[PDB]
């Protein structure tokens, strides 16, 4: 059977609501008079009355913002009877999908994470992994992150003993002269703005770490 054309719909609408869109409708309407209505989730169901089918037309609309992270998909069904309550048209499917926004900020797991690194180790060593979630779309660029290092401190002895794998966020030194005893543990703001890192759109946010200096 042919399949209806899915519907796609970004979450946050602006409204006004009920929103406009498709017009399903039996083409039995040719000598009959039909009426119909929606089922499943957002029609008769949970969040019961998201979308409404105006009776006679057809035209299927939807009453409030939506968003993605809570429902993504909808599997409603379009029904049809005639005035003499019938049954002329078996249920139509309709799929709903929600498109994604970037409409939340990373979160970094452990708002406080921790870490050894040897006494005056040979650069480019690695010390920890720290990482982050979006609860945006994962294969969208308002899901994928990138993690920079914002501050470190003490200062010294370079201002930049280390560096994070922009990608994957495990820290790295690249300068010398870590002394447990000149430095016994290092304390670092990570930083993870979304959006592939982009600087203008994506979202900031970040979590630190404390890196002791093993003897
Ligand atoms: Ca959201
Ligand atoms: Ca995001
Ligand atoms: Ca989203």
């Amino acid at each position: 059977d042919w399949v209806i054309p899915p519907i796609n719909l970004p979450e946050n609408s602006r409204g006004p609501f009920p929103q406009e869109l498709v017009r399903i409708r039996s083409d039995r309407d040719k000598n009959l008079s039909l009426r119909y209505s929606v089922t499943g989730p957002g029609a008769d169901q949970p969040p019961t009355g998201i979308f409404i089918i105006n009776p006679i037309s057809g035209q299927l609309s939807v009453t409030k913002p939506l968003d993605r992270e809570l429902i993504a998909r909808f599997h409603l069904r379009a029904h049809a009877v005639d005035i003499n309550g019938n049954q002329v048209e078996n249920p139509i499917d309709i799929v709903i999908n929600v498109i994604d926004m970037n409409d939340n900020r990373p979160e970094f797991l452990h708002q406080v994470w921790n870490g050894s690194v040897p006494e005056g180790s040979k650069p480019g060593t690695y010390v920890m992994t720290v990482t982050a979630i979006d609860a945006d779309d994962p294969n969208a660029l308002n899901g994928m992150l990138r993690y920079r290092i914002l501050s470190q401190a003490p200062s010294t002895p370079s201002p930049n003993m280390f560096t994070i794998n922009n990608e994957t966020g495990d820290i790295i030194t690249v300068a010398a002269g870590l002394d447990r005893e000149k430095v016994q543990q290092y304390t670092l703001i990570i930083q993870a703005t979304d959006m592939e890192g982009n600087p203008t759109y994506g979202l900031s946010n970040t979590a630190t770490a404390v890196i002791t200096v093993t003897d």
